[PDB]
């Protein structure tokens, strides 16, 4: 039995074998006060303390959301799904720690992705018992709110102020500070990482003074907050709050009579009608996300990171070769993951329709026109990877890179990532390539496990990203010393060198995608 005393009770956690040794783990320590009557669209509030041994032995309930129903059945899809009831009462969060109890270990945070629309912790690419296991770190991850129920915006008003989903972060970074030394954690030596609006998250983290005293040094995969979905307007978030209350019939001239009418609706009628909340949607829209709310976030981020205002500390940047495949499939024409997809010009000029439904006619002209200037123009597949790199070099690429150039400008050591390794095990076709959040389960270590069906070659290469990640979080910079590994240059705005992540060899690269970028981060957001 392993009880630890934390600072609001006790809880008991569970043995686990890992590997011929032992990880125990803390699942589900509630964090906050259930945000459910009154308390629903409000920041989070403390917990009070309890008296009994509170069990933590399995997952928590996930936060409401809609689920994607496309693939029933299919693996490729499902496996992001929520794997636990879905509940509004889902503050909680996980803890793994080595055995035996360690004396000062650092600390790994997780913050999951799903476009501030779906996610949860308990997903089984987020299990943190290997990291712990390995490389002897601490791993803790959180259920934080989403979609509406997380991010409704009335600025200014505390009954829906917005951010509340980043409040939730904010409160298990705080409750991080309070309690990991009772674990053996060294709450000095805090490294968040996150993927995709987990890691959005993240930078945002590095640019709110509420969070700059609660952690270390941080980790964006696949995304940051200057990605063109990551954040709403005060425009549109207006717009939306009062769209969807016409939708349930909560329109009032009282603002706050607003939010008491939206706090006597079911979940689930809040669910059905986030959708149509914007006039037209695309496979990333991001209806209710994060704002300039003047609390979490005082001014618009893009001015903050131009002007320098953030947490000077180090980072560790990348992308995915083909971050965006993943999408096509969720309603470009031609396209399906049960054939080759090869479409012609025609489909390709009505996949810019459904990416860039607000765009002019000349804005479309204009991606067309910058992707479609082959070497061989007889190659059929030609169309079908443009789309698929217009989509993930505006969505994730570019914004990335755009991070890591400005954040490295005011002196800080930054080191940047290329990873190109297509999983042995991906259940989608081989045309989708090296997709959006299939870096993941290399970080935590899942290939490191002889049992599945990965190849030698890569658990080789997990075993390397999980040592560099450690090193990174313990020692701020992401080398392998032992074995013979290549060196991972720091990031400057001027030579802007990379390292690529692969089973083959790992190279060091110069200025990614350097002529896409230049279109998309200077030209295009003049359109
Ligand atoms: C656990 O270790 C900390 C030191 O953490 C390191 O220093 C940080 C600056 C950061 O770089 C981390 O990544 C490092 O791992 C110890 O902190 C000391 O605490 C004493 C008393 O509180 C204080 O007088 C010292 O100045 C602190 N030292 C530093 C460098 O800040 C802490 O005591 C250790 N705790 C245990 C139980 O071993
Ligand atoms: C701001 O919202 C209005 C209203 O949205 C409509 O009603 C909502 C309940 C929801 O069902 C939306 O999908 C609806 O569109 C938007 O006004 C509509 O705009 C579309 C096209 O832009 C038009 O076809 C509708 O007739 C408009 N309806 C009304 C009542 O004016 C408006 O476009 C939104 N603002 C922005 C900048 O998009
Ligand atoms: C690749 O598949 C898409 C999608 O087709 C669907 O999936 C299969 C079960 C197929 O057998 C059809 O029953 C399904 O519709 C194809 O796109 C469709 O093409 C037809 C033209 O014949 C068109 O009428 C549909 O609207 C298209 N559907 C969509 C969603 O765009 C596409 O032609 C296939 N491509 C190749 C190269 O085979
Ligand atoms: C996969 C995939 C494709 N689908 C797209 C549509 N999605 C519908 C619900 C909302 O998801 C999203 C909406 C908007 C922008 C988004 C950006 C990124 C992501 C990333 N992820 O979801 C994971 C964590 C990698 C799975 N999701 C976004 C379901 C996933
Ligand atoms: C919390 O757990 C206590 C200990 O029981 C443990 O859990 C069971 C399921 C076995 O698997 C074994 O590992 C342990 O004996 C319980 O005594 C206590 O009642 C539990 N609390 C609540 C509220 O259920
Ligand atoms: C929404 C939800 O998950 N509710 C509760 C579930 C179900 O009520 C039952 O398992 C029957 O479905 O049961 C628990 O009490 C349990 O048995 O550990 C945990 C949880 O609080
Ligand atoms: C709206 O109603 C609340 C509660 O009755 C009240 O405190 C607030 O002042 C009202 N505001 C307006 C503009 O009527
Ligand atoms: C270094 O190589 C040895 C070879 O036996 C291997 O066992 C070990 O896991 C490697 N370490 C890393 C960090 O890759
Ligand atoms: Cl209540
Ligand atoms: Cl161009
Ligand atoms: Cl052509
Ligand atoms: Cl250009």
């Amino acid at each position: 039995d392993i009880i630890i005393a934390t600072k609001n009770g006790k809880v008991r956690g569970m043995q686990l074998t890992v590997f011929g040794g032992t990880v125990t783990a803390f699942l589900g320590i509630p964090y906050a006060q259930p945000p459910l009557g009154r308390l629903r669209f409000k920041k989070p509030q403390s917990l009070t303390k309890w008296s009994d041994i509170w069990n933590a032995t399995k997952y928590a309930n996930s936060c409401c959301q809609n689920i994607d129903q496309s693939f029933p059945g299919f693996h490729g899809s499902e496996m992001w799904n929520p794997n636990t009831d879905l509940s509004e009462d889902c503050l909680y969060l996980n803890v793994w720690i080595p055995a035996p109890k360690p004396k000062n270990a650092t600390v790994l945070i997780w913050i999951y992705g799903g476009g501030f629309q779906t996610g949860t912790s308990s997903l089984h690419v987020y299990d943190g018992k290997f990291l712990a296991r390995v490389e002897r770190v601490i791993v803790v991850s959180m259920n934080y709110r989403v979609g509406a129920l997380g991010f409704l915006a009335l600025p200014g008003n505390p009954e829906a102020p917005g951010n509340m989903g980043l409040f939730d972060q904010q409160l298990a970074l705080q409750w991080v500070q309070k309690n990991i030394a009772a674990f053996g954690g060294n709450p000095k030596s805090v490294t968040l990482f996150g993927e995709s609006a987990g890691a959005a998250s993240v930078s945002l983290h590095l640019l709110s003074p509420g969070s700059h005293s609660l952690f270390t040094r941080a980790i964006l995969q696949s995304g940051s907050f200057n990605a063109p979905w990551a954040v709403t307007s005060l425009y549109e978030a207006r717009n939306r709050t009062l769209n969807l209350a016409k939708l349930t019939g909560c329109s009032r001239e009282n603002e706050t009579e607003i939010i008491k009418c939206l706090r006597n609706k079911d979940p689930q009628e809040i669910l059905l009608n986030e959708a149509f909340v914007v006039p037209y949607g695309t496979p990333l829209s991001v209806n209710f996300g994060p704002t300039v709310d003047g609390d979490f976030l005082t001014d618009m981020p893009d001015i903050l990171l131009e002007l320098g205002q953030f947490k000077k500390t180090q980072i560790l940047v990348g992308v995915n070769k083909d971050e965006g495949t993943a999408f096509l499939v969720y309603g470009a024409p031609g396209f399906s993951k049960d054939n080759n997809s090869i479409i012609t010009r025609k489909e390709f000029q009505e996949g810019l329709k459904i990416f860039f439904p607000g765009v002019s006619e000349f804005g479309k002209e204009s991606i067309l026109f910058h992707y479609t200037d082959w070497v061989d123009d007889q190659r059929p597949e030609n169309y079908r990877e443009a789309l698929g790199d217009v989509v993930g070099d505006y969505n994730f690429i570019c914004p990335a890179l755009e991070f890591t150039k400005k954040f490295s400008e005011w002196g800080n050591n930054a080191f940047f990532y290329y990873f190109e390794h297509r999983s042995s095990k991906l259940p989608w076709p081989e045309w989708m390539g090296v997709m959006h959040g299939y870096e993941i389960e290399f970080v935590f270590g899942l290939p490191l496990e002889r049992r599945d069906q990965y190849t030698k070659a890569e658990e080789i290469l997990s075993r390397s990203i999980v040592k560099r990640w450690a090193n990174f979080a313990k020692y701020g910079n992401p080398q392998e010393t032992q074995n013979q590994s290549t060196s991972w240059p720091v990031f400057k705005s001027t030579e802007q060198k990379y390292l690529t992540l692969n089973t083959e060899s790992t190279r060091i690269m110069t200025k990614l995608r350097a002529q896409q970028c230049r279109f998309w981060t200077s030209f295009f957001p003049k359109v």
